[PDB]
């Protein structure tokens, strides 16, 4: 009955709903073929284009000039962690900043032909455990380990030799990879078959697979600690990484795959025939994304094969083919079974979590780049799996494809994992780097707001795909959004307030209107990360974060304070009550964040005061377990505690000038 608790309950119900959206992959989603929204032209999907090319950065001349002379071996790649690229020519290695390309560092401490470079995490129990990353360099004779870090002043890259050096003369190292949880480094040699070695550094290398020709790829399941190897004969071997070594392997081969396909009821695909069969790429799947799925296999025909598995303490089960996705054409299974759209697919192809498929196709006429992104909104709105698949701009041969940012997954559980609509505001904007022989190309993911923006003259397909509530939420966002044309803002506001006159109405029925649910969704998603987190530990969130949240909620506060008489003052009155409660909630959140903002002006003094103040035991305990939502909708105890605290911030000389005045204004008004 009380507004703040009511709004709080709404917010929490919606947060629950956001955390429990369908799991990304399920065999039932596409057992009878993949529902594609496909275009073989750049920009062809129009509004629902998942990615757009935003820049092309050439490999700098000053960098290429030091690669000019290369008699034997050249290679290049992207360092996922550093946002740096690298080139090797014979014995020299050059790293260059993706965000600069005037800033480059050479490694000259290397005598012989470089075979492999790799970025890796340090082991937890070492003298270099503090460093962010290690750079492993393997040549014909040695493995060198360097540290890479950032200077805290000139902000340039520091690269230091650790002094670690490992003899690998008869190896010809061909692959390097790490298990990050332990910092273990596994590697292969081109002259040691399918054997897996390990490098330990407290220098020695030891075999793990000694008492299917050679290994072409190593892949680690970081969430489970599983090691997959892909060999030149398209055989996958999986091992459980344990403290006492590798347990396995379990195998996937062409025969296993034929058995699986026949068991799935899908028979005689020309793309999976014994002649046409070869594996381009394998990519592990996190148990956070799917509890059962262990591994995706990309074939040279562009087919995705999904395998489930199971692991115990010292054992690993054989992988079973759970599902298959065929290329798009132009159920549809029967035609997708024989689609040649992705013939042939190269090993530069990859899958970026969650489920985003970058397909590097080489025709026999020419390089084409495709991307397939699951339509998350459709999945959570309808429980239906649809991929938006489009041709991309890149025409040059693709060397590597790597995400430059963290994946925008919403939860760390299969439920709600791919809810990008909930994480669109908090997650880092997804950018994907495509390295070719001439340039680095950056592709940016298009969020719901941009989709709605493309559909500003007619948001009907947005509503159709994503639902009316999401449409109102995004319209509110765009109506408040900074740096937009007046046309876009006024159109978004018009939709939010009136809907589409004569076509779509926004109103409560006898449930509340999608305008209310949209607004509430915005509030819930903005404060998703800090809602259930404790306020005091110092304060659990930094000062720039506090200013961020405060600014955001201030924008919303002003918005609703202005357009209030249109929403407030039986279904209609229920709507009025809910909306009023929500607006009060917004203002309250603003108030709390404002007090925290005041606290952040002299944080050392405030920490001191908190130390001396922190009063029987149950109250200091009640204080240190206060969550942000406890401050957003405070009970009497919280209110009196905060009152006392402010009283001390003023009584003692912490709050300076306008701060303290603002505080006594607060104590006077709402205390």
């Amino acid at each position: 009955s009380e507004p703040l608790q009511l709004a709080s309950e709404f917010v929490q119900d919606l947060s629950f709903r956001d955390r429990n959206t369908p799991i990304l992959d399920n065999p039932d989603y596409y057992s009878k073929g993949l529902d594609y929204n496909f275009s073989d032209e750049v920009g062809g999907l129009g509004a629902f284009t998942p990615f757009q090319r935003q820049q092309v950065t050439n490999i700098p001349d000053e960098v290429l000039s030091q690669v000019s002379n290369t008699e034997i071996k050249s290679d290049m790649g992207i360092f996922l962690e550093l946002n740096y690229c690298w080139i090797t020519s014979d014995n020299k290695l050059i790293l260059w900043n993706i965000n600069n390309s005037s800033e480059y560092h050479c490694i000259d401490e290397i005598e012989h032909t470089i075979l492999k470079v790799k970025l890796v995490k340090p082991s937890p129990n070492t003298f270099v455990s503090s460093v962010e990353n290690l750079l492993i360099v393997a040549t014909l004779f040695d493995i060198y380990i360097l540290t890479i870090s950032f200077n805290d002043r000139t902000h340039e890259l520091n690269i230091f030799n650790t002094g670690l050096k490992v003899n690998v003369t008869g190896f010809n190292v061909s692959n390097i990879i790490s298990y990050e949880r332990t910092g273990q480094i596994f590697f292969t040699g081109a002259t040691d078959g399918v054997n897996v070695w390990e490098l330990q550094y407290n220098k020695i290398c030891l075999t793990k697979s000694n008492l299917e020709e050679t290994i072409s790829q190593l892949e680690v399941d970081q969430s489970r600690g599983v090691l997959h190897t892909l060999s030149t004969k398209s055989i996958v071997r999986s091992y459980l990484i344990t403290s006492n070594g590798l347990v396995g392997p379990v195998l996937i081969d062409a025969a296993h795959i034929r058995r699986g396909m026949n068991a799935l009821g899908v028979k005689n695909s020309p793309l999976l025939s014994n002649r046409a069969f070869k594996i381009a790429k394998i990519v592990s799947i996190s148990m956070c994304e799917n509890n059962d799925l262990f591994l995706a296999v990309i074939t040279t025909t562009g087919v995705r094969l999904y395998f489930k598995g199971s692991i115990s303490r010292r054992s690993i089960g054989s992988l079973k083919l759970d599902s298959v996705k065929f290329p798009p054409t132009s159920g549809p299974l029967s035609t997708q079974k024989a689609s040649s759209t992705y013939i042939n697919t190269t090993c530069a192809s990859t899958i970026i979590s969650p489920g985003i498929y970058f397909t590097c196709v080489r025709k026999r006429a020419e390089h084409k780049l495709y991307v397939s992104a699951p339509d998350y909104g459709i999945l959570k709105n309808y429980g239906k799996y649809v991929e938006n698949t489009a041709l991309l701009d890149t025409t040059d041969e693709i060397k590597e494809i790597v995400p430059l940012t963290r994946s925008f997954n919403y939860t760390s559980t299969p439920q709600g994992y791919a809810n990008v609509f909930a994480s669109q505001y908090s997650a880092e904007p997804l950018k994907v780097a495509v390295l070719t022989s001439n340039a680095l190309e950056i592709y940016c993911y298009r969020t719901p707001d941009e989709v709605f923006e493309s559909l500003i003259e007619n948001p009907l397909p947005f509503i159709h795909s994503y639902g009316l509530s999401e449409a109102c939420s995004t319209a509110l966002y765009l109506a408040c959004k900074f740096n937009k044309s007046e046309h876009i803002k006024s159109s978004a506001l018009a939709f939010f307030s009136a809907g589409i006159p004569g076509v779509v109405e926004i109103k409560p029925k006898s449930v509340l209107s999608p305008r209310f649910y949209g607004s509430a969704l915005l509030i819930t998603r903005l404060f998703s990360q800090i809602w259930e987190e404790r306020v005091f530990v110092g304060i659990s969130i930094t000062r720039p974060q506090v200013e961020y949240y405060l600014s955001s909620i201030s924008v919303l506060a002003d918005f609703f304070n202005i357009h209030r008489p249109s929403f407030v003052s039986t279904a209609s009155d229920a709507e009025s009550i809910a909306m009023n409660a929500l607006i009060l909630l917004i203002n309250s959140i603003k108030d709390a964040l404002s007090l925290i903002n005041v606290f952040y002006e002299d944080i050392d003094a405030f920490k001191s005061l908190l130390n001396t103040l922190m009063y029987d035991s149950k109250t200091r305990e009640y204080f240190f377990d206060l969550k942000f939502h406890d401050l957003f909708t405070p009970n009497a105890k919280t209110k009196q505690l905060i009152k006392e605290i402010l009283i001390e911030v003023v009584n003692a000389n912490i709050a300076s000038g306008t701060s303290a005045d603002y505080i006594v204004n607060v104590l006077k008004e709402r205390f």
